[PDB]
């Protein structure tokens, strides 16, 4: 035993290591404080994230840091690469994840930025999450909707509206055409709509749209909430009116409480939306936080039925070749690295189920083109103020996005091009549906960068 | 119906409203697209955060939106005022609140960045809040504690030990003179230490340093798990165990869980100490994220005996004006505005018991002068390096800090300037205190910008 | 879809397969039908284990049975390798292990006769297994017994004795030297000797013998019963009692059942012993069964914390190089494959605790030198007969027994050779214990091959 301080590159940075098939690997991108060589940095993440403290204390001899240690085992320029034994993470937590790989390390003077870019889940660890609960080809059984996108929609405005006129606003989007709608991630309960009225009202417009359209619809039910218990409840009034789903905000909930709801979920036979709210926060800025595409994995390791996944040509932002990688690593079986879509490492998913992708965002008709063409057809296109926002109402803009969705996917299994000919392809669509028309009309000029 | 595409200023910038009493106000720090002007901005984060959309929708009059929608009444620079009015939010919940304040506003093409730089919790919003179980009062009298910071500090390696030697440790920290010591935040239960052996073998040390040493003594049992019915389980255990306290990841296991141990820790008597992993991954950099002082006061809304604030001059970064207007905002009854430490609104808090702020990481006796200059008495100052790290071991290193601590109180209490005569007072001290000369011999040259 | 009956070799016999670092891996050893040549008999087991049956069927072509098929990859003589992909089995069942590798392929015409000899379980599933709910080393911290063999002894008569005077026999084994003492196998609860009574004498038996002589004492309760919920009653009532044991046959009550008691003892706090009544019904024959290896692999898998593991030199059967390859199954936490061991293949345990072997049946203090030098220091030593045979009655019989180990242990520290020199430092302690030299006399003509 030597006491004092030593540099974190002494015990905590090996690059003549082989990472093992059952190492949990991290791709971090460091912005070293002025002075503090890259290796320096890499193994004061590697340190302060496993085994390690600012300085040397006896009780390292107690045990063997050999077998438990992080170790930077690779750096390419300002990206390192570290390996984690897989003894050092609790079973089926990602709140335990967490707490090692983005616990402190983000906060160390040493290291001015960090940014989490890609984990690799070992399969070992992986086989101890049940992964979603029902999956993409179950819920199309349930749903009997087969060979083409998911229409949905969140209700406007976000907050204010009575749960009366809400469902009113339900009823008319889901017999236009939607085969979904949604909560609001913010809206929960409140003195202008409780949830069990809001419940009761839904379901009403949910199984009277059902069975003038005859196509099975649902809505998603939020039930987010301050405490894990009351979240459950709120589920299990979902299941006790029939409904096929309940959304939950699973970032701002937390991951802890999100499982807990993902369990009770399954055992009542509930689908689950899940809402990225927040995530922005801390997966938007290059140089510091954490990439979704790390949330994602741990999305679906919880198991989620759904996640949303960015629209690229909306409102919100979102590269496409960053999220093609997201949707191929909630959908495949295995995602091989692909470093132009960001893709650090190989991602074996042992089994475990898909999660439908979601595009929401200040999408129309007009990106329908686009989003047939950036996700296929196992994902959801969520049509909020373009559904509402028709110049005939709700059940004129569901009507809209439903003949807009399948005439691009009828072109494309035709062979058409639907980039090329997207307009064309609307434009016919148009000559026989003034909902679309009307539609295209009124956003022919709305256009957000890319 | 007048249906098209509208700019959010056109309703969601209201440079004429008076905020209320009852509204929950909102100061965020905004970086629009190039071409976006401020306003607009400004606009955006108020619509999409309240009530609005990316377009006009006929539900909107549906609904009275002038009693809803959440404004921009004021504009500084970059900076933006957006009041929200009390109805738009869920009663007790902080998951809600986070669902509107910080949803989706953070990943618009408009704004390149924002970050939320503080929050007025109005009172009657607060009303609906529990607070923390404990307190600063309480706390201190069901350990008998008065007069001081108290000591901890955390076990390292942070992880690898098994259940025995990792109470070893323990047991040779609190028989040294640590009040407390604490499980790292990353240590849950894994194959080499398992949570139920740690509780058994820990707790013994426990109550096996507090026999010999006379004081009462009290361990961080880290009730963090992958799910909520997990993390009830264990603090039921640790109660169970005659623990006086247990711990919590409120961040990483998240507002929801969190909520729902902080109610059985008070079933259970338990007192509810609460780490902040995860917080530098949104509250780091000042373009963009959440400022760390409105997580303090989500974290005392629900309710936390004590939350970590950082050191200021330890190995992660604190900013000294902020810390300071943090700690009043987790102990103080009432906060005025201060723009020299960041605090852009006047808090009142509404009878909530306090949080014992927590300083750790990082630092060892050179710091106890600067820290008790800062915290003041009530506040932890945990050493885990600084107390395993010691040249004798976690039994000499504690009582150098015990120590160290103890003469700096005692000093300040005395009149002197514990800043200016800091370097004195310590060598004071090490002349009867071997353990404490080492200890500022080992790290005399160890120091953080 | 071609329908018809086809060989089972055309599909399931792979000898190009290279098998994955998560498939499970099975060593059979074959006894084909005469006429039937060995690749056809070892893709019959193969096949009736994971996907196949006796026709081809058009439901084959709804999957991809090249995925989930298992594939005898390689023979050598009459020993078949079958590897079984990761996916077709469920995380942390044992039952489904045997439901596919022992649940029809031991009775098909083609195959007169089979033998499971090994097991590769991958760490892939062997992480979806606790383990022993205590281990070695948190056992010995319980009981503060270090550096040696502990001892141990089956009440007898099996049958028969009062609650009462079952109790008394337990006094006189713990008070006379043996650390702990046992229910039999076959004793649950009957007319003569109800549970509830037991449970109560003995734990009475314990707390005086611990008080009398200083030494932590236990008793492995049998909570074994005719269903899961009475295994589970008796188990709550052994902990309301105390006890720091419970005593279950994994075997004959199952392996679902057992895993229920299993989950129940940790949540009790209750090490758990493990009798393996019933497994020489299957693992005696060389030619046809399981060999027990297999078997304390899934013990230690589920969790036993202990299990018997045979003496080799005492009335039941048992071969020496085989048994020590089961004790590192049972200790390590890597084994490498052995043929000199039986042992087929590399076992990573993956963290798993470990479980204490335990050596019963027809011993006496003569086979104390050959038992040491066997199983080293972790392992329990149980003598029944061997402790109420002795000339003087039980406790005579234990102090017998503890100096005998106690008197082999310390030559082995000291350097001698406890085989070569067994006798004389039996004889060197019988000086200074007269129930040793009793002990030897009785018994100096009792051999078993
Ligand atoms: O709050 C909103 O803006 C939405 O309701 C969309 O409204 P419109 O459908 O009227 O645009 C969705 O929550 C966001 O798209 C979420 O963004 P992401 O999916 O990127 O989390
Ligand atoms: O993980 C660590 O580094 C610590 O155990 C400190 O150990 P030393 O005291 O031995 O450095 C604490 O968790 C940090 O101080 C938390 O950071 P914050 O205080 O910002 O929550
Ligand atoms: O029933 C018996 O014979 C024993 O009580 C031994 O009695 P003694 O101590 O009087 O011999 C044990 O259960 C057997 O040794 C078990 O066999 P195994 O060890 O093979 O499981
Ligand atoms: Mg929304
Ligand atoms: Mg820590
Ligand atoms: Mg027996």
């Amino acid at each position: 035993y030597e006491a004092g301080v030593r540099p974190y590159r002494e015990t905590y940075y090996d690059p003549d290591y082989e990472p093992k098939d059952t190492d949990l690997l991290c791709a971090f991108r460091i912005t070293p404080k002025p002075g503090v060589p890259m290796e320096e940095a890499a193994a004061a993440v590697a340190a302060e994230s496993s085994t390690g403290t600012w300085t040397e204390v006896w009780s390292n001899l107690l045990t063997d840091l050999e077998r438990y240690k992080a170790r930077c085992y690779r750096i390419e320029g300002d990206v390192a690469y570290i390996a984690y034994p897989l003894d050092l993470f609790e079973e089926g937590s990602i709140v335990n994840i967490m707490s090692s790989i983005v616990g402190n390390v983000f906060g160390f003077k040493a290291v001015q930025a960090l940014r989490l870019e890609d984990m690799r889940i070992p399969v070992a660890y992986l086989k101890t999450f049940p992964g979603p609960p029902t999956g993409i080809q179950v819920e199309r059984d349930r749903l009997n909707k087969y060979g083409r996108p998911l229409l949905g929609g969140t209700i406007k405005p976000k907050l204010g509206l009575s749960a009366k006129e809400y469902a009113r606003v339900v009823y008319e989007c889901l017999r236009g055409g939607l085969d979904t709608t949604k909560d609001d991630e913010n809206l929960n309960s409140q003195p202008f709509n409780r949830w069990r009225d809001r419940f009761l009202y839904v379901m009403e417009a949910v199984r009277k749209a059902e069975a003038e359209t005859g196509e099975r619809k649902g809505h998603w039910l939020n039930v987010t909430a301050g405490s894990t218990e009351e979240m459950l409840k709120r589920a299990e009034f979902a299941a006790e009116l029939g409904s096929r789903y309940i959304m939950v905000d699973f970032l701002t909930a937390g991951f802890a409480a999100f499982a807990s709801v993902r369990r009770r979920a399954e055992e009542l036979g509930l689908m689950l939306h899940c809402h990225r709210a927040m995530h922005a926060v801390f997966d938007r800025q290059p140089n510091h936080g954490i990439h979704f595409r790390v949330l994602a994995k741990w999305l679906r390791m919880v198991g989620g039925d759904h996640v949303h996944t960015g629209t690229v040509v909306g409102k919100l932002e979102g590269d496409r070749a960053e999220t093609l990688g997201i949707a191929d690593l909630l959908r495949e079986d295995y995602v091989p690295a692909d470093p132009g879509r960001g893709l650090f490492f190989d991602q074996d998913w042992a089994g475990l189920k898909p999660v439908f992708p979601v595009a929401s965002g200040g999408i129309h008709v007009w990106h329908v083109p686009d989003l047939v063409s950036i996700f296929g057809d196992d994902a959801f296109f969520l049509f909020g103020g373009g559904t509402h926002g028709h110049p005939r109402g709700s059940r004129a803009g569901a009507t809209a996005n439903r003949v807009a969705v399948e005439a691009v996917v009828q072109a494309r299994n035709e062979g058409r091009d639907i980039l090329a000919e997207g307009r064309e392809i609307l434009e016919e669509a148009a000559r026989s549906c003034p909902e679309l028309r009307e539609a295209m009309e009124l956003w022919g000029d709305v256009k957000f960068e890319v």
